């Protein structure tokens, strides 16, 4: 409607945060939010990325796969389950959308509590004070605030280059949508949303393929993401490795004809799947908001919203947070701190800032792979390799013997100063449940702990993370991890 | 055969561990392993309580218990299976024993490797220098050693006043080697031998019901305690509370009548089951060593053995280790630290005394508790009401809300001292993979973590374990938790 102390752009993780803060601070509060179709037609609620087409259906659909395993996992333990047991993709999506549709009402329900008005509409700048929202049925309204924070996430990028890949191919905003099992997929990436999606797919019995241009999980430690692709492998996850896309026909039988360059080799090659994924990565959502009208800069490089410490842009009552704002990691928790420690420094007297280092994370493949703090070669470019002190061990999960599940793979590193008390840089497990045991190290990591401090630290028996707190063999000894 | 540098009695966690590292550091070593049967007739091999009858088969049982859950939870997210699953007892029993004797073998292989002397023969002491074994044929051997370790466990208490139940009755000792299923079966006792055992025979089908006393888990905090056996009586274990046994008859049917007195009525009652576990805590295997002959004093309230800080008892080169010495944690990891330990200040010029302080565990019941350090009655009888600071919360894991399962119960408390930065005193989760969350935060505890710390520790998401370091809602605030 009118005039705010605050005006949030984006209903995501960061910026329902900031707005819920700031209402409970007292404070007017607007949010404008708006989904815009994937090419595909999807669309979807309050809530944002995470919500709606992010980490909560993600994490479901992954936790569905779990259990096909769980299932198989239970006859050696006396469950007399009849075996090759089918899965309903309609039935898992339907639940699926269900409690993401509950999250979304929510949401919806904590702003008319706090009594944040929620706009439907799609924002951009007129202004620096300014906003215009146009709504679904074409009206436009003005809205301007004291106080602006962006916070208008990314969405999934589309190749160019590659013809029939807009009108074919799907991303992640579709595939938690899909009316229908996508069938034989072919996911095109090597990110986390790459191998997650990919995992989730096998692990529900599907046919399914990861086309890898290079190496996975960049920026991830690699030692770690070889571990985790081997286990995909292994698991029945098909690989096009050094392999890029070039165009997609689709056929008379509405399959897809993918021909690609592959790089091991040298020769184009073909295959024929029912669905493409594309996710290969993401572009920030800033070119539709004209920022240019507000004086509100972005790096050029990648469209992102230059911030601060204090997540101010170039304009000093604006601010960016979450994947749109440069620098920052692409996570919920982090975006969601952000917004409430931004929303406590503008309206309640706080002096906290945003502590973004040492941020644990935890990918969601068939085996997870949690870790915080810095990978391996991180560490040695940091300090020097005579400076750095690594302990491994390969474990096997007391739930994988009596259930016969392959434990190749299930592999912890902790990476130390050299010097004692050796001082954690980062801890690197892969294995079941990998972000239940990254998290209570994350806080060791915020202390300071040494590995002297983790040898007096007592195990839990019988349990995976004790493992961690087992961890004596370095990989300066060259002794068997195993 | 001869003298020995170090012989060891009793080959379990706590001796074998330690026989191991003396084996290590070059020395010449005996271990003495020999398993009284039950008064049943159960025994088993060599590796002691946590291999055979303890931690292993018990996690294992829970395992399967938990997999009956995940079974269901697998219809909510598409897999189509056949609904009332059976459960097979002897399957079971046979996977969980087969790993079992795979543990009795490795620790053979161990031993045989590290050229370890194991004689299967029970020890006694003949002086403070020798020890006369009697293999399973009658005939004895003559052994001494410079140093001895005793580290000889303990074994489950029976009753006396109750007539019946030496006859008839079973303990933790014959449950998990159990030819056949025990049907119906009352669980006598209130600690978390009775309530693990209780939950995962309710978890496989059983009828099942828990006879105590007076409280659940005396030692552990009171509220968490409630709050495992609330979960456990809405999941289907029966619980009769304020009652205690008075004889158990053998009926013709050869099911088993028994009869108690109820303190909360003041009648006495009768029910008849198929077994009856008692689990009503556990005495030091000390009474046949003839210790009074080597000049070892034992606490006669317990029967345990009176150590030191190095471990030694009141004979200068003899020491106990594990559940027979007194003060100590009775648990599988302090054990075999304790006897790595051991071995290095003996054999090794090692200085390092072990740390007992904020040890963690699990009570692996049917819904888990994890904790480490102080109760919350501890921290306020060490420190005052007035001087600690207590974060709570409910949660429901994201696998429980597809899975419609209930989270009443997921519970987490957070105990602190009051004054900033309010050094974290107290962790206690209830929850999934309770023993994967808590041992982080045991880290975190041996660091000096404070409250100030955990906040500024940013979430792994979605996970129940970022709940913890999402805490902000203080008892002294009276603020709704959930
Ligand atoms: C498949 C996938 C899996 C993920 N898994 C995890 C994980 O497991 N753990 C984790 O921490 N993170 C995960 N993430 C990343 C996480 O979702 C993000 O880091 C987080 O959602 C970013 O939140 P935000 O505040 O920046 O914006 P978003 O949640 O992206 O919200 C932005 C909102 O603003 C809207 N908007 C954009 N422009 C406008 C405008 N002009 N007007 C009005 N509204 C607008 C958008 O439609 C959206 O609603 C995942 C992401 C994806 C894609
Ligand atoms: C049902 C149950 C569940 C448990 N769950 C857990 C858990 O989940 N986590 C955990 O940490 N702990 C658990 N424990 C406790 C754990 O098993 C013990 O704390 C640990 O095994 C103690 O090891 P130890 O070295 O003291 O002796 P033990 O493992 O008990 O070994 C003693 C060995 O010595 C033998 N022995 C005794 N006397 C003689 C003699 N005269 N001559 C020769 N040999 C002799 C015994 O038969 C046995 O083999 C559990 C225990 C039980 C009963
Ligand atoms: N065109 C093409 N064809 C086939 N496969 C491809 C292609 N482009 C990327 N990819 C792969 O998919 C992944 C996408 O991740 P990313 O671009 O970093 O994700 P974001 O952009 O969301 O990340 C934000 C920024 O932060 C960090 C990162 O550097 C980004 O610039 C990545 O590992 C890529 O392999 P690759 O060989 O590793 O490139
Ligand atoms: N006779 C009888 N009838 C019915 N129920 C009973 C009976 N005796 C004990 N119990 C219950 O079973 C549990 C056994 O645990 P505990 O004796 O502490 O185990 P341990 O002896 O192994 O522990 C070693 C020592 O360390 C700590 C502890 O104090 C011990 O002395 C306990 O919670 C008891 O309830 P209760 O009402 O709480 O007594």
């Amino acid at each position: 409607q009118q005039s705010f102390d605050l005006l949030v752009i984006g209903g995501g993780s960061g910026g329902l945060a900031c707005a819920k803060e700031a209402a409970q601070l007292g404070k007017k509060v607007a949010v404008a939010d708006y989904v815009e179709p994937s090419p595909r037609g999807t669309k979807w609620g309050l809530g944002g990325t995470c919500v709606n087409v992010g980490c909560i259906p993600k994490k479901l659909m992954h936790q569905a796969a779990l259990l096909g395993g769980m299932i198989r996992d239970a006859h050696h333990y006396g469950w007399e389950v009849a075996q090759p047991v089918q899965h309903n993709w309609k039935t898992m999506a339907e639940a699926v959308q269900n409690h993401v549709k509950s999250l979304n009402w929510g949401h919806r329900v904590q702003l008319q509590d706090r009594k944040v008005k929620y706009f439907n509409i799609k924002a951009s700048f007129v202004d620096e004070h300014t906003v215009r929202g146009v709504d679904k049925g074409g009206k436009a309204t003005l809205l301007s605030a004291e106080h602006i924070v962006i916070a208008t996430g990314g969405r999934p990028r589309y190749p160019t280059q590659v013809k029939g890949a807009l009108e074919y191919g799907i991303t992640s905003d579709d595939i938690f949508w899909l009316k229908e099992s996508p069938g034989k997929t072919l996911v095109v990436g090597a990110s986390y949303v790459a191998l997650e999606c990919a995992g989730f797919l096998t692990g529900i019995g599907l046919d399914t393929t990861v086309m890898m241009r290079s190496i996975p999980l960049r920026g991830f430690d690699q030692q770690m993401s070889s571990l985790v692709t081997e286990h995909m492998e292994s698991h029945g996850t098909q690989f096009l490795k050094g392999c890029v896309p070039s165009h997609i026909k689709k056929l008379p039988t509405n399959q897809l004809q993918v021909t690609w360059e592959d790089h091991a080799s040298g020769k184009e090659d073909t295959g024929t799947f029912d669905t493409v994924l594309w996710a290969i990565g993401r572009v920030p959502e800033t070119r539709t908001l004209n920022l240019e009208k507000a004086g509100i800069s972005t790096n050029p490089k990648n469209q992102k919203i230059i911030v601060d410490a204090q997540e101010a842009t170039s304009v000093p009552h604006i601010y960016a947070i979450g994947d749109v704002a440069e620098g920052r990691p692409e996570l919920t928790p982090t975006a969601i701190k952000a917004g409430k420690l931004l929303a406590q420094r503008l309206f309640g007297k706080s002096s906290t800032l945003m502590d973004y280092s040492n941020v644990p994370t935890t990918v969601f493949t068939p085996l997870e792979y949690g870790c915080v703090g810095l990978s391996e070669e991180e560490a040695v470019a940091l300090h020097g390799q005579e400076h750095v002190e690594v302990y491994h061990a390969y474990y096997k999960p007391l739930e994988f013997t009596v259930a016969d599940r392959d434990a190749s793979q299930c592999y912890i590193k902790m990476v130390c100063m050299r010097e004692p008390p050796q001082l954690v840089l980062g801890l690197h497990f892969l294995g079941p449940n990998a972000g239940e045991v990254t998290q209570g190290f994350a806080l060791g990591i915020k202390c300071g702990a040494s590995y002297a401090q983790v040898m007096q630290t007592v195990g839990i028996h019988p349990t995976c993370s004790e493992e961690v707190v087992k961890l004596h063999i370095s990989k300066r000894s060259g002794l068997e991890p195993t």
